């Protein structure tokens, strides 16, 4: 398979059975070669295994470069540099120094034009790194590989040259300050993992359907190693990237993602229990009463999704199609710019983003006095200023030319939308604690309602609004604190959440970076309407001569993989005649193509690609041929 | 459909898709019209509302009528009878008599005669029960239900009065003392309950396919119910039960599980907590020293297997090709007789099974002070007489004319194995404990080493090398004791027990139970190895005449549902008919079947019709059609 291109999932099988009936057969001559198939068998999830390995050092090396390179915009610790601000000012301000005391020593003037210059110059740094190293690392890269698991072709895509540009292009953006995550790409990484070192052993290299397989598994340990939530990754494998997933790979898809949260339970000398700046794990039982806000919630979980989903895609749009994207540096620039000069005075907005989660998730404790338990108006006044703030600029931040994710900012609007209820609710009951809701049923003395899981909650609400996840966003919540007693409050706020951002479209963020790139995705969560006959699904068209059933020409003229006879291919023709001519087709020439009746209605032979996969297909009536129907027909009919 | 048969996937799809047409096209006249339709909607959820509902309630009704009944053995407490005997025994023995008191007021000769007769009066009044009102309530059903969601029809294995019959006969039995167990059989129920509270809606009355799918979904209602475990279920039915099961079921599927969770978390007045009489929670941390006996156990797991397998279905096949089938209930009374009379003398097998498990899984307590707890050789001695008698008793229990369970048997003899590992170290450390296994690690004064935990996972590994369950039975015993800290031992200890168990054979105790009855499955577990064209799986053979492409001798040369012209179906015949009879075949003439070109090999056609399941196809070769493939042909082939 060369560059752009799809996969005969049909092909791929048989090639692995003529494989696997070839090592059975020359199992026959010794004992050394069972044991090698042995060896196989246990090498492809040792491939599972190195995947996690990877994905726990690449995690724990992008944390720990973000943490070095981030803080630089206020300051830096002398005595240790790969930690972070509070690890070497902490551990005993003379080690420390902010850049004002670099450089007056004693100043507001100082510290703003500070934290602007070299935010620009960390957001010119990495634009530059990606525009003249790699531009496939642009975006979270979630939705490319959701294209990539439905049968295309990428040859770079999974190089290594690639991988370490995005990781270092990540950490870069990151640390840059910019409204952009990093939460997701793992999965990109995962998967590029999962192919670098699958490249190892030719079962994984030389049969392109196991690469689909050990990305399906691999796609868990981005979301695994990210957060800490292995089970929440391994069913977002199964239910939002994997487009074909069968069952036998769920349970190797988990080692992936948990192999991730092995490697960062290991990960740990120095005494830090945190997997990420928000990890707030939860053990508080919960109860009847609470259901209320865990619903009404997610009506701005789905309305922020309308806002989102139309104003960053329309904007995107509007990216595309004028002047500005012919200097997209400059833009970031100009983005990064604004951001540094309107992110400062306001210290809520100026601080980080995966922090702000941190806060907003850590529950009041009796020695904490910080904002959130400051018990004032002026400043929920600045944070409301804060949350429109983000909105315009996290919408004006996703589709930029640089690695860019949404999962973290996302979770801090659900977040701020989850902890609005809380504040509302503990200020209402500091008067009217004797209210019917907090009659009934709170206990006096103890906590009874805690505004931070409500916060991840609404984190979820947004990101289900933004994204549509369901079956596994439950799961992704349930790993990232602990659960297993509170599996039900994620279901509903899930189900509330997307059913308010139902009632706009049928696209989220993910199938909307799918649309406009416009990437060959046959989408699986629909179904076909139309009523119609099969006699327009095939091609030609009308307005088109009769099929073309020399070979060059034909190729140039129309740009189809493949021709009847049985069939061939571009590329075994292609081989076939340097072979001969190195050397100087009825061997090649494939005698098995599949067919349907060309009264077959749509809504069983679009599904038979759907699941099944297979590249194209002729048509006939009483045993006659009559066209040829592929992804590619099959998808201008949906356009 | 009518009984034994197999359905048709497309023709369920395609009146599924005809429903949602016309009501969306009946939408358009009032707002009435889409209520009604987002209430059809709702209607599936409902359903497993109910099922779950139902699930907890008569899981709770059975355990009542088996404490109610089973201690009847022994005496009954006067004041209350639908309690337990601790109940009626402890909430303050002149309200309890052991019927020692009752008949002379005072010894072990009539207490011995006693439990012997009324042992033979549950087995007679149990086996004269289900023979004279269901004959399916036999086994514990798993299997029958594996081959329903496999395409296969039976129209009363769903009633109502099938259902309270096995209810009923399955609380009989348990109560007879016999090895046999309920928690599978649930599953059974579950699926029928999926069926009756399906009853009253038309969409799952009415299109068969939605009750497969609500026959998936509620598989893990009984699985959750019976144990207290929710997702074990939830991912049985994904792995072990559902032969297709699209992922949207899943999500779908998890609530009727946690319905039966939550109606067993309600259900609780008299402040009694466990969910069943072994329901040991755990929350004991683990490390890396404890893996070596998870794996060495796994042998006896898998060796289990090797006898069990074997020995019952050996014996299955002589019951079923012998006189002793002739008079079944006489061989229960024999059963039953001997069941009574060599378990009496030793106290740990007159005791039951499911507390048997109770009792080692328990960890040993400051205040307790029982068997396992006192710290002898002569009690592990007996301890060993009572585990061969077990094995020799239960191999002998499964296959028998009354509602069977092996879940218990299994789960108590891998208890006991595991428990001797248990047993062993702690006795070995006693005198040793400076040994190096116990030197690096263990601290003083806090227990290091669980038995019962191992005993958990040693009826694990049994249940594994019996049934070969891998990816949900780590959910099984993740959620029957919570986990999710303790999902590495489960995953290691279900491998080691499916490897030793799979060094005899590729088929488990519900497979075997679907092999001996001979149910038209087809193992989706195992793939096609012979190389041949696809003129062998072809019909007519060359010892039969060319095919029949009138009708009423025509079906009875052969048992063809279908026959070739379009295509139509001996159901569409008779009714046809029959209308045109009381009234004084284009429009019933199916005019799109499916066609496979006849050089196909074995290896996609196979697959094609294993996850779609199509009852029928037509062969053609350049156009011009040869025969017709069938479920049945492809399964002689198997055969």
């Amino acid at each position: 398979y060369d560059d752009f291109h799809t996969i005969d999932w049909v092909r791929e099988k048989c090639k692995d059975r003529e494989r696997h009936r070839r090592i059975n057969s020359k199992k026959k001559e010794s004992a050394w070669e069972m044991t090698k198939s042995l060896y196989d068998a246990w090498s492809g999830w040792l491939v599972v295994t190195l995947t996690g390995l990877a994905s726990g050092a690449l995690a724990g090396l992008i944390d720990i470069a973000a943490d070095w390179m981030t803080d630089l915009k206020e300051g830096i610790c002398l005595s240790a540099l790969w930690y972070n601000h509070e690890q070497c000012c902490w551990g005993s301000c003379p080690q420390w120094k902010t850049w004002a005391e670099l450089i007056i020593g004693q100043s507001y003037i100082m510290n703003y034009i500070m934290y602007i210059f070299w935010a620009l110059s960390f957001a010119f740094l990495a634009v530059s790194l990606v525009k003249v190293f790699a531009p496939y690392a642009c975006g979270s890269g979630i939705p490319e590989i959701k294209t990539i698991l439905s049968g295309f072709i990428i040859r770079g895509y999974l190089g290594k040259w690639t991988l370490m540009i995005k990781t270092i292009t990540l950490v870069l953006a990151v640390a840059s300050g910019l409204s952009l995550g990093k939460e997701g790409p793992l999965v990109h990484v995962a998967c590029c993992c999962g192919n670098i070192f699958s490249y190892l052993f030719p079962k994984y290299s030389t049969n392109e359907a196991k690469k689909r397989e050990v990305l399906s598994a691999a796609s868990a340990a981005g979301v695994s190693v990210a957060f800490g939530a292995p089970i929440g990754g391994v069913l977002f494998s199964l239910e939002e990237v994997s487009y074909y997933f069968p069952l036998k790979t769920l349970w190797r898809s988990f080692f992936a993602a948990l192999v991730a949260a092995f490697v960062l339970r290991s990960i740990n000398p120095f005494g830090n229990s945190r997997l990420v700046l928000f990890y707030v794990e939860y053990h508080t039982p919960w109860y009847l009463f609470e259901l209320f806000p865990f619903i009404l919630l997610g009506v701005f979980g789905g309305l922020w999704g309308a806002f989102f989903i139309r104003a960053n895609i329309a904007w995107c749009r509007r990216r595309k199609s004028t002047k500005f994207g012919k200097y997209p540096v400059l833009e970031v620039i100009i983005v990064a710019a604004i951001t540094a000069v309107i992110a400062f005075p306001n210290p809520y907005t100026r601080l980080n983003t995966s922090e702000l989660i941190k806060e907003l998730f850590t529950d009041c404790g009796p020695l904490e006095s910080s904002s959130l338990c400051d018990y004032v108006y002026s400043a929920i006044w600045q944070l409301c200023l804060a949350l429109i703030f983000k909105i315009i600029m996290t919408v004006f931040t996703f589709g930029i030319k640089v690695p860019s994710g949404l999962f973290i900012p996302s979770m801090a609007i659900g977040a701020i939308a989850g902890r609005i209820v809380g504040i509302a609710v503990e200020q209402l009951a500091y008067y009217h604690h004797d209210w019917f809701i907090f009659k009934e049923w709170c206990e006096v003395g103890a906590d009874c309602i805690t505004p931070g899981l409500y916060a991840m909650v609404g984190a979820a609400a947004c990101l289900g609004g933004v994204t549509r996840m369901t079956v596994s966003l439950v799961v992704i919540v349930f790993e990232l604190t602990g659960g297993l007693e509170y599996t039900v409050p994620l279901m509903a706020a899930v189900m509330t959440s997307k059913w308010v951002g139902d009632a706009f479209g049928r696209e989220g963020i993910y199938e909307a970076h799918i649309r406009l790139n416009g990437y060959p995705f046959l989408d699986a969560k629909e179904e076909f309407t139309h009523t119609t006959l099969a006699a327009d699904v095939m091609r030609p068209r009308r307005s088109d001569p009769p099929l073309a059933v020399d070979i060059e020409n034909m190729i140039n003229e129309t740009s189809y993989n493949g021709f009847p006879v049985g069939f061939a291919l571009r590329r075994d023709l292609t081989i076939a005649i340097e072979s001969a001519r190195k050397k100087q087709l009825r061997s090649i020439l494939d005698m098995s193509p599949f067919t349907v009746t060309d009264h077959t209605p749509m809504e069983i032979v679009v599904d038979i690609f759907r699941k099944l996969g297979l590249r194209q297909c002729l048509v006939t009536h009483n045993g006659r041929l009559l066209g040829i129907i592929t992804k590619k027909d099959i998808l201008r009919h949906m356009a």
